[PDB]
């Protein structure tokens, strides 16, 4: 692995912040600012995928994601026609569980200096509607996520960024949802990215935490700045985010894709830890 | 060391037609994309330096440049109040000498492949009006560059600059010239960087190159967006770059930094044995 060498300015600002206002939180010896990505990746933050290594959003391309072995392109970003933008990511957790996912993505929502532990540079802020829900009794894991809404304030690149991330059945996308078992796929995440005024799309999002003999392999997708939810129409009235004067989606692909690394790679230092400190 | 994990999208692109373009000079086998920065700078790219950590430009700043030892925050960034930015760099060159930096400033002037070499992802272009003093017989390294002026399109951060960088005697700007020697400064390359349309100031920059024991020191100071040229009075009917919208003093300064210590450092892996091969 090797250490991060670009901390946009505001960033620096913030992991300061967020140094200070965890000290006394009894999971703060979790609050690790050093930020790093395997050697295995680098060849995907020098140059674009190609188009052919592309996924798509029907579910026929979902579904591809359910077979054994690799797709082309696991690792990657490029621009798309649009404007909008492509990240696909691979992250390996060795010696974690992807029952460790599903509790970890209700656990951090509820606490800011939570949320914080996961990217101590670019996380600011997050809550939901609904605090209830991290107390509530018989609820899996799942259910404690999945249908529920995290507003967060967050950088992805220079400038914080308002955004509302609402998790779904994957099966409303037309994943076959039944199929995750037999493929080894034990915990989820998908959801729509959106931004807190206007309610433009940032991103499709898709995490898949696939079993291995060292724990579990996270493999992510998004769509930046896509016309609409899968299998589903654009919202009327809402316009898309290539239609905002400065936006390139293809940057924010490269800052999804360097964001999405440094985060994930980063939880798979400490998730095994802190779950066995503050998991069932 | 450690290899640079950050590269704007359009630097990407850069990297390809560079690579392409000197493929067929006696001097590609220089070519080398590969860009990493010493493990001693981290925390320079992690937070700013404070503002007493900054370097001023009278002549009797500057001068402190030639004592012994060295001063505080010889590396870093920082804004200034006047939304100015002020970049701190020092680079070491083992096994190079001054006076294969004099060649150096004024050889790969002369063809936009040359400069390629220096940074790979970023130098897009270089050119000169007056071709004749590369061949001249009898001139001085310096003379070769000295005085010259090099129009530049480069990347310092995610777009393109078109800028011209003309070198000048560091007396002219209060330089204790006739105190080099004693000082153990053995070249210089100090100037003014103004925009190519508006002659905006972008820079006021010095780069002082000190011998050490193992080859030499470069040690480089830029103000960026500074009002005007040492020991001058700022040019009636241009204005100061902070007055541009969305320009922040202190994020280029961040840009010249991680720019300064790539650029820098990679020229160093290569120098000595360029030289042996090009120079006298
Ligand atoms: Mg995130
Ligand atoms: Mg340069």
């Amino acid at each position: 692995v090797h250490p991060i060498t670009y901390y946009p300015v505001d960033t620096q600002r913030l992991v300061r912040s967020n140094a200070e206002r965890i000290r006394h939180k009894p999971y703060a010896h979790y609050f690790n600012p050093d930020v790093a990505v395997p050697e295995e990746v680098f060849a995907a933050l020098k140059a674009p995928l190609e188009p052919e290594q592309v996924l798509g959003t029907s579910s026929t391309e979902l579904n591809r994601l359910l077979e054994p072995g690799y797709l082309e392109g696991e690792t990657g970003y490029c621009g798309l026609p649009d404007g909008a933008g492509y990240t696909s990511s691979l992250v390996r957790f060795p010696g974690a569980t992807p029952e460790m996912f599903r509790w970890w993505f209700w656990w951090h929502s509820f606490e800011p200096e939570r949320y914080s532990l996961w990217h101590p540079w670019c996380h600011a802020d997050i809550w939901r509607t609904d605090p209830e829900t991290e107390t509530a009794p018989n609820l899996t894991d799942e259910q404690r996520y999945v249908g529920s809404t995290h507003h967060i304030n967050e950088y992805i690149g220079q400038d914080p960024l308002d955004i509302e991330i609402t998790f779904i059945d994957p099966a409303r996308w037309g994943f076959d949802a039944d199929g995750f078992a037999a493929a080894g796929i034990g915990a989820h995440a998908c959801g729509s990215v959106l931004m807190k005024g206007s309610h433009m799309r940032l991103a499709t999002m898709v995490h898949l935490a696939r079993i291995t003999d060292d724990g579990f392999e996270l493999r992510s997708r998004y769509w930046i700045a896509d016309r609409a939810e899968p299998r589903h129409d654009p919202v009327a009235g809402i316009a898309q985010l290539t239609t905002v004067p400065g936006f390139s989606g293809e940057r924010q692909a490269y800052e999804q894709l360097v964001h999405d690394q440094t985060e994930f790679n980063h939880l798979a230092t400490f998730l095994p830890d802190i779950y066995q400190e503050f998991g069932p």
